């Protein structure tokens, strides 16, 4: 019947991961040109789960590490049209719009640096499909106004993404 | 890996929307979204930071919208899942918004109707949203007849179409 | 969650489906005009699940084999607010960013052409919601410097998407 | 080429939108677009057709706005140009909206401000806008303590920032 | 001193003229992509007027009649960085959003298949730019009530457009 | 539209030009975000001319050289509503999105690095007006398929935004 696996995402300090569902093998260029025309210095790895064909992890990357670590991850997760994409010196604000806007892109299951893991689902042999994610911990209490106070500085005054 | 269901309380004139995003600035941009949409919305917005303090992070110009978003966050509690409740404007003013939010990846479910969030706990304080329950089944398949009552709906007492 | 059931998704030669979540009666409106103002000659059937008051299939076409894919699948799937549409005559990247931009559109589960589960929960009568989808098949390897040569003229002189 | 200055009319609590598009559904878009963007909103569009009849398309909720409208289009007299007057509503709530109706390629302008349109007329009745003069000139250079203030505003007053 | 000139624009039956302004050599490849993926069946050519180093018109078509028609304009215009595209098979509402999208795009001067004329200024030896543009005719009156229940009509009934 | 003025607008090298208009005090503040965000280390001045009220050059930045660069053509400009950005450590294609979809801004003149004319018009005493720009040189020929083979070598292995 329905069977659910656990897949454990590795992300290494300084990276980001973005994992998501999109169609058809244009898919992997698309999502190429998306990263490398957002930031100048952006370093990468993208693989692309294409589902019928060849059915081959479709990949391209300007770090081999990064390539690497996208392909792996692609071939635990192991389901049609999930792509994977493994960043360096850029932050997910930074490309997600553009993303987004990818015409075979149709979802994003998580941008995220913390602790994450992907539920997959296994319904026949070699069909499995995302059901979810677990992004980072649960909550453990509610912020007060000096916690606020402090994150609008950290805006300000660190990132300054805010004035 | 255990399922868990939530009840999403909805009160009268207000919808809820839920989603998952990322980064602490996840609660300025969608409380700019909101206040730059409608004039006079209100509303309160929640976000589950993931990791650090893991502290719900909360905006809002109406305090009971405020606390059931923080509530709702609390019972669903999972990381980088983010709940708004408004009121004195419709989703659909907005949503689109709120899709172009840089920090922004889903939107689980935009609705007034009886929901629940059906959760993933696969090990303590680590759990995903896996889906939602938005309303009800259908009952049956729209006939000629019902699709212009429904034409006239949208024509005569909403007036969103010609 | 109580229950999950698959679902399986009939998708007739020469035809795409688009899954997804919406709100609002006003979907069904709103998703036909994205449609047909997206390309010349698109044939199309466009069904949605209105989940409150009189919980009726709401659907509009210009194609009734395509109609009825649509108006059965939401029957099947049975969940709340999902919407279906059936394409034939235009691929789902000639109108994906439309739907994407529909204000009442707020998930898109698949696009896709290949072989398609749609996997719901129901947690109590009549209260079923999508957990996921089985997008075609899982990987067989990893593309090679070969393989994507090949990839890259398809997108080239085949389909003439890429330069 | 002739070139002609066309002074924008703007009672108090409105705001004016200017811009170019084609096709004939533009103004059933628009009038989608504002509707569906803030609940009460109050306008008018209109719409030069620049073939066939060559008339101008109105859609509104409010007789005054749309007769502005209607006003200034006939005023400009350039085929495909359209006028949006709004009240209970500002811009910036809706021009995301209008900028992604495809019907629509080009906006003017967006204000409360003095007006006045720059026309060039090429020939009899052919006639395009040239440009706009939105407001006045600057008179001078922010200083830190304005920076403060204008900072101030924006969070105290409109409250669109934190 | 500053020089006005008008450029008559030349417009087949069955064509529709897309002028803008952009910048960057990828202009020419990323307006390929936008239209060739837009619509199946579009019929296209495409110029942009390089600016700065060889200044040359880089063109792409996949019907030669059109791309002389744009490479022909944009040699009359002759300002930097504007492109010209002349459609077939397509209206510009079918690829209007993806052409805003464009990174390189920054302005959409028309949009048309009426009588249309280019304002050009030049205000050096070599060194022109758009002031806009003559759409059509002026407005001959205002429609009627009975005009607009006709309008209605044309694009639910004709085009279909509309419900 | 009585008087048109010409003002060059300097452009140091490495440094890039984006001119537009808005509306609304808010704008610098928008403006400021959508640069900040979008590409890490971006260096960046931005002014905008409010064009009511106390009709100040309002502005923000993080270099000081491209501050007064922003503010100096404002000045030199001295229309309302108008706003222009200076960027070093990214191109326009890595910022021109996020700044279309500002809700305040409603036009961009121009996004370049090459010569470059504002066209002014002065309709009255502190009452002017953007009528076009001059955005480098006219075409001094057509690209030929050798140009073209070029042309794409160069997107595909020197800036590496094609495959």
């Amino acid at each position: 019947s329905i069977k659910f696996e656990l897949i454990d995402v590795p992300i290494p300090q300084g990276t980001n991961v973005i994992i998501g569902q999109a169609h058809f093998i244009k898919t992997v260029e698309d999502l190429y040109e998306a990263l490398v025309t957002s930031v100048p210095g952006v370093k990468f790895g993208i693989a692309f789960c294409e589902a019928s064909g060849k059915r081959l992890v479709r990949h391209e990357a300007n770090d081999e590490e990064l390539r690497n670590l996208a392909i792996d991850l692609c071939k635990k997760i192991a389901a049609g049209h999930v792509f994977v994409i493994y960043i360096r010196n850029a932050w997910p604000i930074n490309v997600l719009n553009a993303i987004k806007n990818v015409p075979e892109v149709v979802r994003i299951f998580a941008a995220t640096a913390n602790p994450l893991k992907v539920i997959v689902a296994e319904v026949e042999p070699e069909r499995r499909g995302v059901v979810g994610v677990v992004d980072g911990h649960s909550p453990l209490g509610v912020e007060t106004e000096k916690d606020r106070e402090e994150r609008k500085k950290f805006l300000r005054e660190v990132v300054k993404y805010k004035l």
